[PDB]
DNA sequence: TCGGCGACTTTTCGGCGACTTTT
DNA sequence: AAAAGTCGCCGAAAAGTCGCCGA
């Protein structure tokens, strides 16, 4: 009895993805919203500069499918270590604001807040359609 | 069978806790109330002026959980030796005023009275809701 | 007596190949 | 045949109680 759902978020690392990863993700025909790059997140480790550059993708599947469905589809796309920690997204509004660290979880924990503009929306991601 | 309860008090020693302990207690997401620093308690031994610096944390679990649980929950958070003497609290109010030694028993036994201003409330600890 | 800790138990949840349904 | 999708099944950690205490 795995959970089937429409909204997912996962991480992409610049190392494990090919050059054209952006055009690579457009192919699937599914609305995505790709956070700006996270080169400046404070690590929960002493003396430690920042966490590694990563992305937060917000993935809007067209029908209820399972976490594993999405992991594998992007594992085919970009390399089997391309992504990590695919999760089911419960509140879309938050996990969109979370790409900027400008949700309330993030500013409450005072994390470094990125630029609205660098978010990349693939196949006409409509924030309003899902809220 | 051990006792289940929602209200707890335990002690925090500044030596055994990391710099960012205060913020790390906020992570647990639980209403806490942290005594002002207890650096001038009268020691019960002759020629011993003060007791070792401590804090009294006042801890409100979201569901009746066991003394031991809270102990694990905090060892893992601040270090195996971070805390001490976790007990269940039967009257919050009295034990709230005890953080300043302004309860009945504290003023009764002539304990050193600290300043409210230094009390720290974590996650919107609202003493009034508890009476 | 009653706070304590290691041993244990129990959820919790994200992986990943293997099997299965869909195209 | 191939794509996509889910199904067992594993592991680890974050949680929790239990056993015995021990001063
Ligand atoms: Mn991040
Ligand atoms: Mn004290």
């Amino acid at each position: 009895a795995k959970e089937k759902a429409r909204y997912f978020t996962f991480l992409l690392y610049p190392e494990s993805i090919p050059s054209d990863w952006e055009l690579k993700l457009e192919t699937l025909g599914v609305p995505m919203a790709i956070s700006p790059l996270h080169d400046k997140d404070k690590s929960s480790i002493k003396g430690q500069k920042y966490k590694k550059a990563h992305y937060h993708v917000l993935y809007i599947a067209k029908n209820p499918v399972t976490a594993d469905s999405v992991r594998k589809k992007i594992k085919l796309l970009l390399g089997e270590k391309s992504l990590a920690m695919v999760q089911v997204v419960l509140n879309v509004e938050n996990m969109y604001l979370y790409l900027t660290h400008e949700s309330k979880d993030a500013i409450a924990k005072k994390k470094h807040v990125y630029d609205k503009a660098d978010i990349k929306l693939i196949n006409n991601f409509d924030i309003d359609r899902y809220v």
